[PDB]
DNA sequence: ATGTTGCTTAGTCC
DNA sequence: GGACTAAAGCAACA
C-alpha cells in the first residue's frame, strides 16, 4: 500500500485493549494540558520519505506525540531531538510544532509500538502486535541505509525486523552492526528525560550518534 | 510548604 | 526471554 493508506488504516488500529484505553486515558490527566485537543490515536512516522537514515524509537510518550500527533513532539524527548537534528544539518528549524511546517531531510521518525503504553512498557504481545505496522512503514522507506534505535526496546524490535538473533546483537549505546546490502544497525540511548537529565546521554553524544549515522548513509 | 510523580538502564533470578 | 527492582537528576505537580 501506498503511505495514503498507511495512515488511514494505522490511524483506524485497535488490535491492543489496553494501549487504546490508555491513549484516551491520560488526556486530561497533566495540568499544563487540560482543556486541549489530544490525537489519542495511533502515531504515523514522521520525516523524509527518502530517507536514508531512520530513528527508531520506543513509543508513544503520554503528553508527548499521544498529544500532538507527531513523533517526539511536545514532551522532553523532542526537547532534546529536534534541536539536535537540525545542529546536524539535519531539519529545516529547531523546533517542531504540530501543524507548523517543519522538514527533515534525510531522516524519518517512528517507533516499535504506535499507542502510548502505561508505564511507558508496551507488552511483549503488543510489540508483536503493532510489529506488523513497522513491517508496512519500513516498507514505504525504500532509501534507508541506517536504523538507529533509540533504547533496548527499540533495538530488540528492529533485531526481530531484521530476524537477528539477540545473543549476537547486545545492546551497548554506540554499538554497530551490518545489515545486508551494506546497510547498518545503530544503537544508542533512549532520548528520555530520564536518559538526558540524568547524564546518561547526553547532547554531545547524541550528536555524535547522528554524525556517525550520516556518514555510514554516505551523507 | 516540600514530598511525590513521571520521565530508561543495568543487574538479578528462574 | 521475561519478570522484577534499585538507581540516576530534574522540575511539574500537588
Ligand atoms: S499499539 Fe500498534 S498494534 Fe496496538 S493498537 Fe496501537 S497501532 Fe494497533
Ligand atoms: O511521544 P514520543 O514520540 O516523544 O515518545
Ligand atoms: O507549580 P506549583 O508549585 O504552583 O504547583
Amino acid at each position: 500500500m501506498d503511505r495514503e493508506a498507511f495512515v488511514q488504516t494505522l490511524t483506524a488500529c485497535r488490535l491492543c485493549p489496553r494501549l487504546v484505553a490508555w491513549r484516551e486515558e491520560v488526556v486530561g490527566r497533566k495540568r499544563a494540558f487540560r482543556g486541549e485537543p489530544y490525537w489519542a490515536r495511533p502515531v504515523p512516522g514522521f520525516g523524509d520519505p527518502e530517507a536514508r537514515i531512520l530513528l527508531f524509537g520506543l513509543a508513544p510518550g503520554a503528553h508527548g506525540s499521544n498529544r500532538t500527533g507527531r513523533p517526539f513532539t511536545g514532551d522532553a524527548s523532542g526537547a532534546f531531538l529536534y534541536p539536535l537534528l537540525h545542529e546536524a544539518g539535519l531539519s529545516s528549524k529547531p523546533e517542531s510544532l504540530p501543524g507548523d511546517d517543519l522538514r527533515l531531510y534525510g531522516v524519518y521518525l517512528t517507533a516499535a509500538v504506535r499507542c502510548a503504553p502505561p508505564k511507558n512498557k508496551p507488552t511483549p504481545e503488543e510489540l508483536r502486535a503493532c510489529a506488523r505496522w513497522t513491517e508496512v512503514e519500513l516498507g514505504l522507506l525504500p532509501e534507508v541505509r541506517v536504523y538507529v534505535a533509540l533504547g533496548r526496546i527499540a533495538l530488540e524490535a528492529l533485531l526481530a525486523h531484521f530476524g537477528l538473533r539477540k545473543s549476537a546483537h547486545p545492546f551497548r549505546h554506540g554499538a554497530h552492526y551490518p545489515l545486508p546490502g551494506g546497510r547498518h544497525l545503530l544503537a544508542s540511548y533512549h532520548v528520555s528525560r530520564q536518559n538526558t537529565q540524568t547524564g546518561r546521554l547526553t547532547r554531545e553524544m547524541f550528536l555524535e550518534v547522528l554524525m556517525e549515522a550520516k556518514r555510514l548513509a554516505g551523507l
